[PDB]
């Protein structure tokens, strides 16, 4: 008894909102791509298994190479984090 919706390997991960750190300034050319800056922080929203990531920078949004950024991560000071990973 199950619901066969995605009969394929892997999964689509989006709306993550994971804070990343631009280790290398990326130069975008297409409106779809985003220009990253070494020494800043972005917010990853989507992730393409291939390797390309999709986040925001200063209100902007586009595609950028994850190899340039790094998952900095930030924990909520005070009470242990909770909202996010939902499982049973």
């Amino acid at each position: 008894g199950s619901s066969g919706s995605s009969g394929d390997p892997g999964e689509r991960l989006y709306d993550l909102n994971m804070p990343a750190y631009v280790k290398f300034n990326y130069m975008a050319e297409r409106e779809d791509e985003l220009s990253l800056i070494k020494g800043t922080k972005v917010i990853v929203m989507e992730k393409c298994s291939d390797g390309w990531w999709r986040g925001s920078y200063n209100g902007q949004v586009g595609w950028f190479p994850s190899n340039y950024v790094t998952e900095e991560g930030d924990s909520p000071l005070g009470d242990h984090v909770g909202s996010g990973p939902s499982s049973g």
